């Protein structure tokens, strides 16, 4: 089955675009990469930037996840995130979110070797 790291890259990194460009980009985001399949996925994080430099946050600074874990990396530098959030009329299988473009550092969880994300935690 999908590995949490392939499972991360394909709900969380949008390397291909630089950041939202209009207010569809979450709704179509969320049904291309399959997170509205079986159930309307209620919160969404998508990064955009290059895999290697989200990667790289596993070997930065170290913080408790909020569920308590203590794998948990916040990037030192901002990064160009979009973060996505179900819309009141949302309902399944019509699916629908807000989309808000921002630039956050970014708090990721890792695991491996190699050492990559495998859950995103959170924007900050």
């Amino acid at each position: 089955k999908e590995t949490a790291a392939a499972k991360f890259e394909r709900q969380h990194m949008d390397s291909s675009t630089s950041a939202a460009s209009s207010s569809n980009y979450c709704n179509q985001m969320m049904k291309s990469r399959n997170l509205t399949k079986d159930r309307c996925k209620p919160v969404n994080t998508f990064v955009h930037e290059s895999l290697a430099d989200v990667q790289a946050v596993c070997s930065q600074k170290n913080v408790a996840c909020k569920n308590g874990q203590t794998n948990c990396y916040q990037s030192y530098s901002t990064m160009s995130i979009t973060d996505c959030r179900e819309t009141g009329s949302s309902k399944y299988p019509n699916c629908a979110y807000k989309t808000t473009q921002a630039n956050k550092h970014i708090i990721v969880a890792c695991e491996g070797n190699p050492y990559v994300p495998v859950h995103f935690d959170a924007s900050v």
